């Protein structure tokens, strides 16, 4: 629909952004204020850094993916500078938020609890025919009452047919990244369980890197032989196992998201 039309177009004067929270190559990310009393994210597009439809698609993605366990569109601004408004998440990043003194002081139960909250947002992702391909600790946002929502779809996309192949010269996080779609390009949603497994280790070992001390080619290597990551420390090792059916060699043969939330639903319960 054309901006004089869509319900999620905003007039600029409804927002007032007060605090900067990032600034990159393409543009910045504020906190402001919908009409005065609303708290809304707001990401901004650096005039020229990159296109205004490539920037703006990831609101028109959002406008399909709507569920309490997503981050939620809010509203666009599609005159220059093009803004995109969200749901605000009051914690920030979760990688960020582990690491806080609030972060350091969860217990292992609730560390669960925000992994299965995290895989029910993936599950509806699953069923709506979509995959993330970006999924990560940093990419996890949480709320003021420490729940957890899947954000940044830039790079998410719709299935028509099973898998999505990107370009030859594309290039993605290594650690987080499943060795189908690093080796061929290939995604679906089961590469994208492969990075929950990794997100899991994020998780428990409060947002440190993956792979401790290895290089990219070191872990493409470990890899290709059939290792997997070292159990992180002080990990349970049902979650480690957890993580290894995310980490199978056979893309088919890696659980559902579905099932994954379920298992997880099961270990915070039991705790
Ligand atoms: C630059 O990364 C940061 C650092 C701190 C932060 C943030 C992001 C956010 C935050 C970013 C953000 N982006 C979209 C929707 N909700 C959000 N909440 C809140 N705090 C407190």
């Amino acid at each position: 629909k054309p901006w004089w039309e869509d319900e999620w177009e905003v007039p600029r004067e409804t927002l007032k952004l007060v605090e900067r929270l990032g600034a990159g190559q393409f543009g910045e990310v504020w906190m402001g204020y919908y009409n005065g009393h609303t708290k809304v994210a707001v990401k901004s597009l650096k005039q020229g850094s990159m296109s205004p439809d490539a920037f703006l698609a990831e609101a028109n993605l959002m406008k399909q993916l709507q569920h309490q366990r997503l981050v939620r569109l809010y509203a666009v601004v599609t005159q220059e500078p093009i803004y995109i408004i969200t749901e605000y998440m009051e914690n920030g990043s979760l990688v960020d938020f582990l690491k806080t003194p609030s972060g350091i002081k969860l217990t292992i139960n609730k560390l669960l609890d925000m992994a299965a909250q995290i895989a029910e947002g993936m599950a509806f992702i699953e069923e709506r025919n979509y995959i993330h391909r970006d999924l990560r600790a940093a990419n996890i946002l949480v709320s003021d009452t420490l729940s957890c929502k899947i954000a940044d779809f830039g790079l998410a996309r719709l299935i028509e047919d099973n898998e999505y192949t990107a370009r030859e010269g594309a290039k993605f996080p290594i650690k987080w990244t499943a060795p189908e779609a690093i080796n061929y390009g290939t995604f679906t949603i089961k590469s994208d369980v492969w990075s929950f497994g990794i997100l899991l280790t994020e998780i428990v070992t409060h947002g440190r890197i993956p792979y401790p001390g290895m290089t990219n080619p070191e872990v493409i290597q470990n890899l290709e032989r059939g290792y997997r990551m070292v159990r992180p420390d002080n990990c349970p090792e049902e979650l480690y196992q957890l993580m290894r059916l995310c980490w199978k060699e056979r893309p088919e043969d890696r659980p559902t998201f579905d099932y994954l939330r379920s298992v997880l639903e099961d270990f915070f319960t039991a705790t």
